[PDB]
């Protein structure tokens, strides 16, 4: 899997953790959640292409996905819980991080 | 102090952040928007006055503000660092956590 399959990934799951019916549901989406976030971790996207592996913004890339996998962390928490709206709202917090890491780095 | 006081604290100071030059002024500005933030988490916003004290959507409107304080505290962070035009990037950045809570509860 390459950055954009990781992203689909990212994307599709978050469709069906807003159609869950059930927490165990919002569960296994958020587990494949974290995985697509440490998998896209570890590309280099198209418009950091031509800086250095070890520039500041490399490092700001990699740091968006701590944070976006620490709020998939925190929504696994609820899910596990068997809280299914508050994991539902957990998991809507991490479309500003989508578009924050995009307004930068997409 | 009320609510929409809060709110008038945090929409004024942003505009505080975007025109500062220097560390103190950002910092000053992000102190105050910390200490609205955690007041306002204690009102019951008037589209929510009907519910119980611990509906799910008080519950929401409970967690946004502890979202939006950590990512204060993220900014405050980086002007402590002396790194100015990081944390305004940052503080601009707090918007779409603002318009996440507004489209449920404002
Ligand atoms: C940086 C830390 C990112 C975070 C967090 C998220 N995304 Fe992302 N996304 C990122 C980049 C660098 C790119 C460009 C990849 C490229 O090769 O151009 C993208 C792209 C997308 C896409 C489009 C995929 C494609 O085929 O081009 C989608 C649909 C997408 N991102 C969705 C998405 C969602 C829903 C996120 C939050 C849960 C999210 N992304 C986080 C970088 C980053
Ligand atoms: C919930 C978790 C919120 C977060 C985070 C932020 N705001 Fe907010 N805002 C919220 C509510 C419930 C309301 C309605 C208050 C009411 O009594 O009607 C508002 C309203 C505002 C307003 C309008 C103030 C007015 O016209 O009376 C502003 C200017 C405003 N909010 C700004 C604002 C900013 C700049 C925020 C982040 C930096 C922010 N709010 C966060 C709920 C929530
Ligand atoms: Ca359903
Ligand atoms: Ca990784
Ligand atoms: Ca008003
Ligand atoms: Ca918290
Ligand atoms: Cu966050």
């Amino acid at each position: 899997a390459d950055l954009e399959d990781n992203m689909e990934t990212l994307n599709d799951n978050l469709k069906v953790i807003e159609k869950a019916d059930n927490a165990a549901q919002v569960k296994d989406a958020l587990t494949k959640m974290r995985a697509a976030a440490l998998d896209a971790q570890k590309a280099t996207p198209p418009k950091l292409e031509d800086k250095s592996p070890d520039s500041p913004e490399m490092w700001h890339f990699r740091h968006g996905f701590d944070h976006l996998v620490g709020h998939i962390d925190d929504a696994l928490k609820l899910a596990n819980e068997g809280k299914v709206k508050e994991a539902q709202a957990a998991a809507e917090q991490l479309k500003c991080h989508c578009n924050h890491c995009h307004q930068h780095y997409r």
